[PDB]
């Protein structure tokens, strides 16, 4: 009946209730999913903002940076499981660049250790979580993350763009590793959507030139998309990713579903 | 609960109990969808085989290479729908390129005749089937088709691969007519299958030479796909469109989805 | 010296002095090659255009079409060059494709009679071409046909990017042929360039919708290329073809060449 | 008369006379080329080898870790071609992975001080010397990159290949900020070539499972390549970098050319 009824998957990557990660767990629960939550170093906001979720989860604290988290995540989940009780689902929707690479300066001017940081929680971490987690999951699992096409450079999120170049990578041999587990390990490529980082970069917290472009290119989006974008609604992003973790993909891994409206399919 | 409850949706491309569009059919029906056949040439033949269907279907006959056929084709499925209900899917699965452009002799020694009547059947026939039935279906409505990845040049099946290049190009094109509807477009890239045809094939019908780069085709699949491809099992294929035929994938269009087992993520 | 010192390059496809074509084979003379051209049709106004060319150059009849023609080619190009001599380059840069697929009308009225004519023109003629003049090319050749990066929709010229598509498709497949000759074959993906065709058509000739979205993707192009694009310059087109037709690109095959101002790379 | 005469070209990555970027020194120097060397660490052995080559060019120590070294860099170019002159070519061919990363271990094993090590030498890199470069380098003027292509995931060097999918992002963004001057940005991404550090791979240098994996990469290479690939042969690799360098290639930009014998294009 619900898609997801009695799998048990683990959501990592939100923050505030505008985070794709959120409504990929309303949309789960809905769908009859069991969840275990990860959260950043803000547990107690993370903590008020998911008890708006339809249903209680269990809120596990995971800095991907920090190789004690990883090393102990399977037994937290574990015990907020059940012995004897293994995941179904994974969802890494994490994602960071420190500003001097996203377009508040001149893409050559971000030293190594700011793109080595990003680099590090958006591509890297994919590998460090399913290292973590697959001796933990079923069968017929799945493990999914968030990508932004970076086949064509940008105006501006540059680093962040090379960070997911790279995310795309490691997603194919995170597939390789999956495999042998019976799991499948895929990406979702999701159009841009208006988060409070977003909108704060539209607004020039990244200065004005770099907000504008951001505008320019959200505005382009939705005229490509034969099917049209709507920025405001991260619905249909959630929607494609519980496709993936369902039993419906079972011949797809290592790879990537565009969940943009077409846009890509689009020249002008 | 069914992925496809009360949805009505238009299957072409049955021959035999080994087509993929008889799976497809088959899985549909068990998710709860309403069909309407279509079928090209031996009706009785396709009528006796789709009895087997878990559900009875009303069988319309289509030539896509007859403009009279297409053109009634509208008319003929709101018959069989009742009138005021309009089709939520169409699966295009049908395919043919004459034996001169398929490794029985050289990729130069196919005629343009052969070549442009695989191409009609092939690839113009996709349009030719969304210009019939868009108007004809519901908003948030699916068409899908079936594809073979011809992003790379392979040793048989030549002229039959430029002709699923053609097709892709296509769907794009599609895609945008689509969406003034409301429907989405969008191919499934299956690995190989060993349909009556395949297997004729890898048994030496086009010749030995063809016969045995195909069968060695084949086993490299197996080997590359990160959760393994079996080439006699159409049902990972079947559900994949099913996905897509479904309210899971709302904002994919023009695109392309995989169901090979991963293989052409990996190389080796 | 010259970068073609010596060759000996057969270059199909001029009409005026505007054609992409003109500016290959004027360029490939400056550079020491020595040309034989393939003109369409009307053979008395190509004399009179390529009468302009830096040196003067056999012209033989060629409709691609015409099997007849094709089937002759060989041993005119030889009567041409003299016994005992082969060819080093050969240049494709011939397309059409009838009005009514080209956005004069919407792309589902385009009946089928036409697209399988410019699909013929198009694609199937670069095998044409290389099935006629590999058994009188020298180890070391190069083919190259003209391309118009199909890999998304845009507004216009619909089925004649399903044909570039396919063109591509066509590639792979007489690269594969043309290795056992040891000679390579690739296509040049140029940006737009305003042949007289293509001023007619901005001009309206197709239709006002036509020529004001070809006017806008013209527009994007120079906007999106880093390096700038100049639609009014074909050179940099040629000086690209130049270069796979020499020495200097000697393990490159069955590939694409984007001689765009990098505008492919660039999302904005 | 020579392809690059009178330009003034800047070539990392020499360390033995195997290296790529020795053959395309000696290459660039037999076209015309002024060449300027830059060298990591063992500049006495570095010096020596260089010797070898048709012509004496200065040499400079350039670890592209060291930002003192990059600081500095632009200064000592211009102290060695003399002032009022500027850089017409530059050529990075530089790589680097920890063996944590390469196979001798499982991808999951890799620190990620080890890849962030590799990124830093084998992607960010690209970006460093075009800062450090780009203001002494002449309009018109080319930076070329080594690539090995990761759209892929293959059986060992897994960080690597992470790290040129990162690369190919980078040049990208590089080709936006070269073009304010002129200058293009490009990649050559080669086929496997037998380097002192590949042959000791295949030797069983990272364990015998990477050896016997990489050497089925390497027999698949020449078997799918349509003009044969012949890994004991630099030349074809360093003609291809020596025509990007060139006037020849003019209006390509952030983009990849394949000097792989077309083994991309071909699926068995
Ligand atoms: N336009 C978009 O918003 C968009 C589009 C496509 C893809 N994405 C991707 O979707 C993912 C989710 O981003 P979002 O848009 O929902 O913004 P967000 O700010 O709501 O989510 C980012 C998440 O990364 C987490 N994170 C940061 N550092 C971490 C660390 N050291 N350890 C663990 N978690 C950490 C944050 O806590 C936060 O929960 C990201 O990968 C993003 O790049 C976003
Ligand atoms: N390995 C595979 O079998 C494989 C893999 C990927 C994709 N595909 C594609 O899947 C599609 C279905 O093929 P299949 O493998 O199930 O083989 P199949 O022979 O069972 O199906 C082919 C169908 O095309 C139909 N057809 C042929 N000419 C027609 C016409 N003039 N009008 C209407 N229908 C016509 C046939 O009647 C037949 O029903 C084809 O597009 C095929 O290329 C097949
Ligand atoms: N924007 C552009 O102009 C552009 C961009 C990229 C690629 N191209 C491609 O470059 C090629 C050359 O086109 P062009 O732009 O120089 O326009 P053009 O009109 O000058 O050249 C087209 C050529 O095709 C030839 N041709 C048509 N039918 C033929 C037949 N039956 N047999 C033999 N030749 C025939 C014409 O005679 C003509 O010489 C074409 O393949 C075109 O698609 C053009
Ligand atoms: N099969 C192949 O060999 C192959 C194929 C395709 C691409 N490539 C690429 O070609 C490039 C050249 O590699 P190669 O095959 O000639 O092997 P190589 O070992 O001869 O060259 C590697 C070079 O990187 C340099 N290097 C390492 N660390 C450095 C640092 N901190 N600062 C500056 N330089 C540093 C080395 O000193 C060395 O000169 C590399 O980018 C490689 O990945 C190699
Ligand atoms: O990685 C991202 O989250 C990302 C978001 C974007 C959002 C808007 C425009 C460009 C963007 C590029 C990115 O890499
Ligand atoms: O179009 C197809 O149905 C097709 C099937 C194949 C099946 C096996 C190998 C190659 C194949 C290539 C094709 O284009
Ligand atoms: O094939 C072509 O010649 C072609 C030219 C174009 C020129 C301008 C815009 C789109 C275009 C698409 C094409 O397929
Ligand atoms: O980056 C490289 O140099 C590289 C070389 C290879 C050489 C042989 C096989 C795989 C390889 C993968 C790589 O990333």
């Amino acid at each position: 009946t619900g898609l997801l009824d009695g799998k048990r998957i683990l959501v990592s990557g939100i923050i505030t209730d505008s985070s794709i990660a959120f409504h990929i767990a309303r949309v789960a629960q809905e769908q009859g999913a069991q969840l275990v939550l990860t959260g950043f170093d803000r547990l107690r906001l993370i903590q008020r903002i998911t008890d708006r979720l339809p249903a209680k989860a269990p809120l596990l604290e995971l800095d991907v940076q920090n190789e004690e988290h990883l090393a102990s995540l399977a037994g937290r989940v574990t015990e907020a499981i059940g012995a004897g009780n293994k995941l179904d689902g994974v969802v890494h929707s994490i994602g960071f660049m420190p500003q001097t690479g996203m377009g508040i300066n001149p893409f050559f001017d971000a030293p190594y250790a700011d793109v080595s940081k990003g680099i590090h929680i958006s591509a890297y971490s994919y590998a460090s979580m399913a290292k973590a987690l697959l001796p933990i999951m079923n069968p017929g699992g799945s493990i999914v993350g968030m990508d932004f096409d970076p086949s064509r450079a940008m105006p501006a999120y540059n680093w962040m763009t090379v960070a997911k170049s790279a995310l795309e990578s490691v997603n194919r041999f995170v597939a390789r590793e999956a495999g042998k587990y019976g799991v499948r390990s895929n990406l979702v490529a999701a159009g841009p959507i208006r988060t409070l980082a977003m909108s704060a970069i539209v607004g020039g917290a990244l200065g004005e030139e770099a907000g504008a472009q951001i505008q320019l290119l959200e505005e382009g989006w939705d005229q490509r998309a034969p099917i049209g974008w709507n920025m405001k609604d991260a619905t249909p992003v959630a929607k494609t990713v519980c496709a993936l973790l369902s039993d419906w993909l079972p011949a797809t891994t290592g790879d990537i579903i565009y969940a943009d409206g077409g846009a890509h399919t689009q020249l002008l």
